[PDB]
């Protein structure tokens, strides 16, 4: 049985061959990543005399079209950030090769989940968490510029990459599930652990869903573990409620899916539907998850510099603003960047 004239496997992936030359230009060196979309290779661009990463999309219409959306959004972001100051991966060019769409990027290092694994899932320092937060809020500010108005829709540690393994510089990747405000099509979006309450509830959404994901990512970067690790949507909402309490009635009153998770009482207040058993609503305090007064996560930052009670209070406050249940009042990128968590003291 033959796929794409022998170039592909049965899963429509290009069969990567070390050393192959493409288009009298690229020498494929090695495979450096693989996922649902296809594969990522390190290649030498002989024309520009530099290493590049080529994302080789599966030869399958659904994957091709997902990557064509990504190409258009990255090209739009390109028109608007030529100095590469806003922390989005740079798409150099694209081409079709042997029935695979191929996206050529600058070569980056490993992702923030790999970085968490490298900490043995104990987390990075509050200082490094702050550097990641500042860069991500800058990226979100750029995506919110009106000519872009891009909702990434799948922010998670795996979609944030280090530029260099020694260093704090990061880029956001993977715009295949993205969309623009006023061209919102998807009802089902975001990876579960990072999914906002408005999406869980079946409500209208906007760029604020990415800020929710960022709040979740930053707590996980410092603790080593996902903040809200739901096994399914009901479990996800229940985990959110353990930390943040029952969502506001004004929100639940307008939520198409309120009754998937909650019940409306005679007095018009809302409670959780019973299990078929969680910490009571709001009793799993972020204050304690972060260890604000008790030496940080697991008490492991006791006796370390750069981890004071005062700095933990600033981090907690910023995260709580990113995790506001109301997407209208949730902190926005411009104001997050001005928050006291980013103000130096001492
Ligand atoms: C499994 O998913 C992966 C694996 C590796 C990478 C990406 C996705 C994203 C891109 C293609 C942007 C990239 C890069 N530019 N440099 C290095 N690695 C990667």
């Amino acid at each position: 049985k033959v796929y794409n004239d022998g170039y592909d496997d049965d899963n429509y992936d290009y069969i990567v061959k070390n050393g192959e030359k493409w288009m009298d230009r690229y020498e494929i060196d090695s495979l450096i990543g693989k996922g649902s979309f296809g594969q990522v290779v390190k290649a030498y661009d002989r024309v520009e005399q530099e290493w590049v990463a080529i994302k080789i999309i599966k030869n399958k219409k659904a994957f091709l079209n997902q990557a064509q959306i990504e190409v258009r959004l990255l090209e739009l972001m390109n028109k608007h950030d030529t100095e590469m100051k806003y922390y989005i991966v740079h798409l150099k060019r694209h081409f079709m090769f042997r029935n695979h769409l191929c996206l050529v990027f600058e070569m980056l290092s490993y992702n923030l989940y790999d970085l968490l694994r490298n900490t043995n899932f104990r987390g990075v320092s509050l200082n490094l968490t702050r550097k990641f937060a500042q860069q991500m809020c800058t990226a979100l500010l750029f995506l919110a510029t009106p000519e872009l108005s891009i909702i990434h829709c799948d922010l998670k540690p795996e979609n944030i990459l280090l530029c260099n393994p020694k260093r704090s510089a990061i880029k956001i990747v993977d715009f295949g599930s993205s969309c623009q405000l006023g061209q919102r099509i998807y009802q089902y979006i975001q990876s579960r652990f990072y999914r906002s309450p408005e999406v869980l509830l079946g409500m209208p959404y906007d760029l604020a869903i990415d800020m929710w994901s960022l709040g979740c990512i930053l707590v996980e970067m410092h603790t080593g573990e996902p903040l809200f690790s739901g096994a399914n949507e009901v479990d996800q909402m229940n985990k959110i409620v353990e930390v943040l309490g029952i969502p506001p009635a004004h929100i639940l009153d307008q939520a198409p899916k309120a009754r998937k998770f909650f019940e409306k009482l005679p007095d018009g207040t809302w409670n959780l539907k019973k299990t078929k058993e969680y910490k009571p609503p709001g009793t799993r305090k972020l204050h304690n998850i972060l260890g604000v007064e008790t030496g940080g996560p697991g008490g492991r930052r006791a006796g370390e510099s750069g981890h004071t009670v005062a700095d933990y209070l600033k981090f907690k406050d910023l995260i709580l603003r990113m995790l506001d249940y109301d997407p209208k009042t949730r902190i926005q990128p411009y104001y997050a960047l001005q928050h006291s968590f980013f103000k130096k003291t001492a």
